[PDB]
């Protein structure tokens, strides 16, 4: 069975508004286009989104919803869908994707912890394991101290779920594990040894770096489609192809989104030296750049510059 | 070659200051202890500091400075050890370690890019290819604009020095790699593909959260021996120990730290069923907990319950 696993679009998003608006939605359809062309090339026989598909919480644009309901579209016309919305994608979403959901075989949206039973292009049974984000507002909502001995009593009945599969069982969260702190200077943490270890897949999403986070069973966040502000310099930008077999060991491969870099220029003083660096390192650069130093002034570089969008102190 | 890896320790560390004190130097005693004690007993080689030794960057107490000369002490008793302190080592231990690096070969500072030679225990020929913090304050310094092609050019000159090492290339790095972002809601990030390939072992410092960031090079991050904060709930602490063989595949094994439990409860509003499930909830936990509620009020909890340490809205 041949999967794409795509997250974290962040459709709508403009960057740098507080300090110079680049609207990233062509970049992004540019990566999103690649991606479903790669899908249709490969004829993929599941599609499944792990969420944050919008950027906007509470106000999405009208623009990205026309967007987004297009993807979807051109996607189902290759395979069957699964979503799992995460924590900023519009609650009209959870909606929309609840009313649709009843109408096709088609797509699909998962919203709590019951595990749903698919069909993929070619027939194979599969069975979604999803866990939604762990809001810290649900779990003042359900008001129940401990959240955690909640989280994981969820955790064991998936497990229990996944082992009365048909054919593949596969776990959809939208979560961060216990990753690497502290990066200087809060979130319910999940740690990865807790997702059921007998599903043949667990995809995972609201991290925007790839990464693999383990292999048994295989763990893989795609990460976002670009970079969306510095913190993003240095990871991988892309969606996922997985082939699963049943007697076998998963296998996969990265399609790269090949995204717009993204920069940092440091010095101490803007001199005269450093504008002519500032100048020289952004002229031929085909992303985006922010310049911070250290002692103050200072002329108006983003006037001249086209991709400097940020300078800090 | 037997290795002891440990890191992180923040010697001298109190947490929760602005809401209630704990000092947590005996929590963090027993568990040096319980390293130092391992490192005995396995007869290690080597042992491998990667910084973040102290807590305090620029004012470390009497006390916190004792106890890390008695530690590095004890260790060198049993074998020759390498430091490479971070970002929040005070700038002081730095010229002490210069100091003493000098006069011994049984202790060994490494500050810079340079690579140095050290034996072991056995005399096992040994090639430190160090990597200091990446600080913005120090490229704010040196005011290279792009500062990347310059920590790049090191990357590889490590490489080119590890290709004529005698027995074995050990390097050292205290950094965060392109772990996970969007954690909701800056520094120098290094990509770990970047890491020479060639080294028999990566030893790195800086994050809290033991990880094995991947196997060739195998490189891991022991992480801390105590839960510092609340984003320190799921993930593992301790140190590692490492063997190395010419021939062969490196092997390793965690000494879990066995760190007080760190939890947190979360209620609407603190009600009187709310009082009763806190009290509760902390009678008999042998750690710390915080909790946040949503709407307003309000008791003297922390009066009354010893290790309730924090309190948000
Ligand atoms: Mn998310
Ligand atoms: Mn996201
Ligand atoms: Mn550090
Ligand atoms: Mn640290």
């Amino acid at each position: 069975m041949k999967i794409l696993h795509t997250s974290d679009w962040h459709l709508g998003v403009t960057s740098w508004t507080s300090s110079r608006p680049v609207d990233r939605r062509e970049e992004l359809k540019k990566a999103l286009d690649k991606v479903v062309e790669e899908a249709e090339k490969r004829e993929v026989d599941l599609i499944l989104l792990t969420g944050d598909l919008l950027h906007s919480r509470n106000n999405p644009s009208v623009v990205a919803l026309h967007d987004l309901l297009d993807y979807l579209k051109r996607m189902m016309r290759t395979a069957p869908v699964v979503v799992l919305p995460g924590n900023q994608d519009w609650k009209g979403l959870k909606l929309f994707g609840n009313f649709v959901t009843s109408i096709s075989s088609d797509i699909t949206f998962v919203m709590s912890f019951e595990p749903v039973d698919v069909e993929a292009k070619r027939g194979q049974k599969v069975r979604i394991l999803p866990f939604p984000y762990p809001d810290e507002s649900e779990a003042l909502r359900k008001n129940e101290g401990d959240f955690r001995f909640f989280l994981e009593s969820r955790l064991n009945k998936l497990y229990e779920e996944a082992l009365k599969k048909e054919d593949f069982a596969i776990f959809m969260g939208h979560f961060t594990v216990e990753g690497l702190a502290g990066y200087a200077g809060r979130e319910i943490i999940i740690n990865r040894a807790l997702i059921p270890s007998v599903v043949d897949y667990a995809a995972l999403g609201h991290i925007h770096s790839f990464r693999e986070i383990q292999k048994q069973p295989l763990t893989i966040y795609p990460g976002s489609l670009i970079r969306i502000d510095f913190g993003e310099e240095a990871d991988e930008k892309g969606a996922v192809f997985v082939e699963l077999k049943r007697g076998e060991p998963p296998r996969y491969e990265r399609i790269d989104a090949s995204p717009l870099p993204l920069k940092t220029l440091y010095y101490k003083k803007i001199d005269t030296s450093a504008l002519k660096s500032i100048r020289d390192s952004c002229r031929n650069f085909p992303g985006y750049v922010r310049v911070v130093y250290e002692e103050d002034s200072l002329p108006d570089l983003m006037g001249e510059i086209d991709n400097l969008v940020k300078i800090e102190r």
